């Protein structure tokens, strides 16, 4: 029993992750067979941050400008190109724990795992979800550039994220591996604003079922609600509204604990009106909306 | 920035897990040099597992009794003893990947990271605080006995935990790794309950000292309080009393923020006093303590 914020073991990444420096500015990358992905920011001198034209700072780089280092041996860069906000250096030696991986884009409300590093070097492993307004609530310091979020299916590394910047909100912002940003953001040290977000409510009615097979039941009551009745709560509350493929998705859930959808979603409607009176659900007292149904089946029992 | 539970990278410990079977019992052990480690409860079978005497079960094995299954291959045991709560299996092939390691008994109050395991294969990763009346609240199913805890210090391996069972209340109970229990437990399937708990209270503070450095302030005010003072309010709220070998280790953290000790207490006491009025402090409605300062020094700056 027990419900915690749990990470996917992260070995198979750590024996990735490089070091890149290109003059004086540093980061960290990701090597996978003979290629290392890495922020272009990386090229980057102090002054071409805040307004850099990458194809012109790229084109006046050849590869021995490139230091690539896994842990202690350095690996001759022997080619570099660009893709979208990624570099791609081509090195001599393909890397001999590459796993076997993807790169795969998450959609917002879903989670994954991320490696904090410095200087090529991991730190740290947690989730984090990625948000409806395509940031991340995580924890990061200077050198965590080029950090990767994953998740990890049987013997499979799905990439999903590579981290670039932290917003004057002190939430994160990043790409996925093929150098596309999520969300509105650029690759630029300038000061960039997230839109507004909004509450994910499947992952909050997955955290409720995940409560009852845990054993906290405080919160159910003999009501049902209608699937427009709900909206118009959530629509108050800024949670986003429920459709039927979302009551789909719960179906397992659903039928483990005997609890319809409809009625799950009576008790957060009261849990929104009322509070919570001083109790809490799996130790938190707020609603907590970044474990996906997929977390807590691959959690519970 | 940011704050997160953030676990030590694993992979360091993925590479010494194993699959131990005894008969038809089954679970995790830790393959360190030439020795597998792992709870002596795997010599039970299912009628010895209430009331077994290990000493009469363990003279009744041979090493050909213990199936060790490193992945695919099998290693082939050449030697078995009793170390109070812990079998250690000596096994024909040392570990090519063992860490620099170290066993190392923790205090209540710290914290370690968790690699949950089934069938010897690595599950998921999160960190975890020894509550005062040492039990651990974990995430643990059915397989998970013989996963392990611990800390990472530069490249050096302390571990600290061996998980072996979860106690009625949901909350789980081990060994360090001399198989000495943490608690007043003892490995038989039998209902076992907790001793009284009580919140952490420099962990807390530190917390609070994170969410300063992080931005929040709304709780601080202009009162100080005196360390007998406060310890008066933290006995009424089932805080554990404060010293000043605590208010020391403090320091550092109220000197980066500029807040004294005693001044941040005089903000607990009130929060204690009058709950928190809708507002969180780094995402959360209610008091952490299950971070150290330790913990917030290495993730703050
Ligand atoms: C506080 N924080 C939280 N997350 C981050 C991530 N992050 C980072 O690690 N580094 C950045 N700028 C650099 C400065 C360097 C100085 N040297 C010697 N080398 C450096 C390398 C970098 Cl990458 N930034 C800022 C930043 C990075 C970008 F990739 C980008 F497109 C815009 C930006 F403003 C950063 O956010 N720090
Ligand atoms: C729900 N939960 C949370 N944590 C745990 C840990 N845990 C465990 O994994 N297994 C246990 N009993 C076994 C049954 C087996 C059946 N087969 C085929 N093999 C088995 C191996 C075990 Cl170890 N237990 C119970 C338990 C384990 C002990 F080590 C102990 F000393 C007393 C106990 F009651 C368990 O708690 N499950």
């Amino acid at each position: 029993s027990g419900f915690r914020k749990m990470a996917f073991p992260s070995g198979k990444v750590e024996s990735c992750m490089v070091q890149v420096t290109c003059g004086t500015t540093t980061l960290n990358g990701l090597w996978l067979d003979d290629v290392v992905y890495c922020p272009r920011h990386v090229i980057c001198t102090s002054e071409d941050m805040l307004n850099p034209n990458y194809e012109d700072l790229l084109i006046r780089k050849s590869n021995h400008n490139f230091l690539v280092q896994a842990g202690n041996v350095q690996l001759r860069v022997i080619g570099h190109s660009m893709q979208n906000c990624v570099l791609k250096l081509k090195v001599d030696t393909a890397n001999p724990k590459t796993p076997k991986y993807k790169f795969v884009r998450i959609q917002p409300g879903q989670t994954f795992s991320v490696l904090a590093c410095y200087n090529g070097s991991p730190s740290g492993v947690y989730q984090c979800a990625m948000r409806p307004n395509f940031t991340i609530k995580g924890s990061f310091l200077n050198g965590s550039c080029g950090s990767v979020g994953f998740n990890i299916d049987y013997d499979c590394v799905s990439f999903c994220y590579m981290h670039h910047m932290e917003l004057p909100t002190g939430v994160h912002a990043g790409t996925d591996l093929e150098g596309n940003f999520y969300g509105p953001f650029v690759d630029r040290q300038t000061a960039q604003a997230a839109g507004t977000d909004t509450t994910i409510t499947v992952n909050v009615l997955a955290w409720l079922y995940a409560a009852v097979i845990n054993g906290d039941r405080w919160f159910l009551n003999r009501f049902t609600t209608t699937l427009n009745d709900f909206n118009l709560v959530a629509m108050k509350y800024n949670y986003e509204p429920l459709t039927q493929d979302h009551v789909d998705i719960l179906g397992p859930l659903s039928a483990q604990t005997g609890i319809a959808v409809l009625d799950m979603c009576a008790s957060l409607k009261e849990l929104l009106q009322n509070g919570m009176n001083g109790r809490t659900i799996l130790g938190s007292a707020l609603l907590e909306d970044e474990f996906t149904p997929f977390d807590v089946v691959r959690q519970c029992s």
